[PDB]
């Protein structure tokens, strides 16, 4: 289809998805001596309802926890946005080693994994589908995940994986508010950017938390144990799903702090 291995991986993605070499692609390296600070950034506010949590899904290169997105029970407001973005899923990226699984890098420094929390613009559009391709369509929080001490807040997700082992497998994941995964500081960078895997739409306003969160080495291993294959085939562990940082192409990262 597209994937993360040598032959279908990130460096080949422009072949089929030629936007991969676009000007607003993601991740980036945040150079901190080149961010512009902003008066106008409001503080980020997240208000999620745990009863909108719905299902954990293994999609072969990763997994995702979907939320119910029929209404503004779980929203993202503030920061750079004038209207409310509606939560629809959270997922993680990770790498082959502890030394680099993150997507965003800060001043060249790579973290072990990255949490993406994704919201769509339900003041402007009527579906994720309509919003997903729009410049103002998507809102995504990125949390860098630093290997270190086990992170207790991962437990429910980590314990649910044992039931979505194979590509396609899915399962109810309920009563979870994923604002418990964010760092306690809400400092962030924002830049105009993209989906980090294919379709690669340039539709994401990114929110990179300044502060990292923890993940232990063994909890990363749990992510890597997930299988990219369908039950009954050869086991193919999900070693990694992180995209190299892209060129800023004249964009500016704004600091909130
Ligand atoms: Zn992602």
């Amino acid at each position: 289809d597209w994937g993360y291995d040598d032959k279908n991986g990130p460096e080949q993605w422009s072949k089929l998805y030629p936007i991969a070499n676009g000007n607003n692609q993601s991740p980036v390296d945040i150079k901190t001596s080149e961010t512009k600070h902003d008066t106008s950034l409001k503080p980020i506010s997240v208000s999620y309802n745990p009863a909108t949590a719905k299902e954990i899904i293994n999609v072969g290169h990763s997994f995702r926890v979907n939320f119910e997105d029929n209404d503004n029970r779980s929203v993202l407001k503030g920061g750079p946005f004038s209207d409310s973005y509606r939560l629809f899923q959270f997922h993680f990226h990770w790498g082959s080693t502890n030394e680099h699984g993150s997507e965003h890098t800060v001043d060249g420094v790579k973290y072990s994994a990255e949490l993406h929390v994704a919201h769509w613009n339900s003041a402007k559009y009527s579906s994720l589908a309509e919003a997903a391709s729009k410049a103002d369509g998507l809102a995504v929080i990125g949390v860098l995940m630093k290997v270190g001490e086990a992170n207790p807040k991962l437990q429910k997700v980590l314990d649910a994986l044992q039931a979505i082992k194979t590509k396609g497998k899915r399962a109810p994941f309920t009563n979870f508010d994923p604002s418990t995964l964010l760092p306690s500081s809400l400092d962030f960078w924002t830049y105009p950017g993209s989906l980090t895997h294919p379709p690669l739409y340039e539709s994401v306003t990114w929110i990179i938390c300044k502060e990292s969160i923890s993940v232990s080495s063994e909890q990363l291993a749990q992510f890597r144990s997930l299988l990219s294959n369908v039950e009954g085939d050869n086991a193919v562990p999900m070693q990694h799903n992180n995209r190299p940082t892209q060129p800023l192409k004249g964009r500016t990262v704004r600091a909130s702090f």
